[PDB]
């Protein structure tokens, strides 16, 4: 569709509350901190059906609308953490991972928007871990370095997901002080059958060791794969074998 | 200079024997007495007043005017001729692996396989003695073409290497599709690997993925014995550079 069409669609979905956040648990694999989750965005269309990412994110990102979606995500995430904490039965979240678009890392107004949300929701910055794909960070490196350093001065943590998807040099990493490398799911799914996938997981584990970074495996779909990641020394696991995404935003 | 200027210059240098080959030794780092002396041939050009001409003062012009296939053809013929003369000398150290660099132009040239076939017929070098070498950059920039090239040479019995491995803007995915025998790690990583643990890590990682994908590894620019020892411990297969042996005259 057109520019105008996609601006309306994103605006309308925001207006009708058709975006929602789920929280997927991330479990430690070694020897204890609070609950670790990653927030996942869901969009339902006007007739109530799930819209898969590939049916809206590519169009939104072409028109720079992912700034709007990220701003909604962060506000609603913070609000939900606060409202959640007012239920004394809910267990505290120690790490709440939130994905950001490349458009957001290139937006110089974002730091101010975030600073204000921290003040208003009284969130300890250290509890938030912002997450960008390796690909997006590397394609926009000058932006990512400055972005990550500004946010780190705020006190929050940082993650690269889809890590090693481009099987590239990790030299750039000397300039991004991120805390976590989250292994691309493609490598985890087939690491038991395909020795390249296994090797890539060992490599990532090794970068973690050398750079004092912690690692997370995405797409951990069986307990056998979980066990192999544990043996290698991967720090955390996420996916179908660990626990389902749960409603987070009300 | 002009097209005609560079045609003349390259021809004249060929005519006056001002191109020459040197051989730099490449040492095994691991166990096994299999295979004799491993070398890489290096091209040098001297000008009319006897001074070396650095690569960047002639390769770009040759590439620009499509003269590089001709220079490579000279390199390979002269390498073969020298290997034969060396084999006839009972005192000379036998060569098990002679590595010859080729240009991107040559990987795209379908007349090269026929020229090489003819050189094997005439000079009767055992093909398995030859290892052709192209940079990763050049191979990946022309991937389908490199695959065809490497497989045709492989059917001849020759081996293959990618040098300047992991220089610039590269990915390991391509490697699964390039049936080469050796990866030669770029010297950028090796030079500072004792001081910089990122460079060290990158050497270990390359060695790891290379081994898992069926390749033997070579480190270039090994400048001290301590660097050689560190590469040995990691499991790098071969070393090359100042601590191992300087280039020696090869072509008469
Ligand atoms: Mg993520
Ligand atoms: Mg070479």
């Amino acid at each position: 569709g057109s520019h105008m069409t996609w601006v309306q669609r994103i605006h309308l979905a925001l207006e009708e509350d058709r975006f929602s956040l789920y929280a997927q648990p991330i479990v430690p694999l070694g020897e204890e901190e609070g609950l670790h989750v990653e927030l996942l965005l869901r969009l339902r269309d006007e007739g109530g059906r799930l819209v898969p990412p590939l049916s809206f994110i590519p169009a939104a990102e072409r028109y720079g609308l992912m700034t709007l979606i990220d701003r909604w995500v962060v506000e609603n995430a913070f609000r939900t953490l606060v409202e959640r904490a007012q239920d004394p039965r809910a267990e505290p979240i120690g790490t709440c991972a939130i994905n950001l678009s490349g458009a957001t890392i290139g937006d110089e107004s974002f730091l101010q928007f975030l600073t204000e949300l921290f003040a208003r929701y009284r969130i300890p910055p250290q509890t938030i871990c912002f997450e960008v794909t390796e690909t997006v960070a590397v394609a926009n490196l000058a932006s990512a370095i400055r972005f990550i350093n500004e946010l780190k001065d705020t006190g929050c943590r940082f993650s690269l997901d889809d890590f090693c998807a481009g099987m590239s040099s990790f030299i750039y990493l000397k300039h991004l002080p991120v805390d976590y490398l989250k292994i691309d799911g493609s490598f985890v799914k087939d690491m038991l059958e395909d020795p390249i996938d296994r090797a890539m997981v060992q490599v990532i584990n090794h970068i973690g060791h050398v750079m004092g970074k912690r690692t997370i495996a995405e797409f951990v779909e069986t307990v056998e794969v979980m066990e192999a990641l544990r043996e290698i020394g991967i720090d955390y696991a996420q996916g179908l074998a660990i626990g389902a995404p749960l409603p987070f935003s009300r």
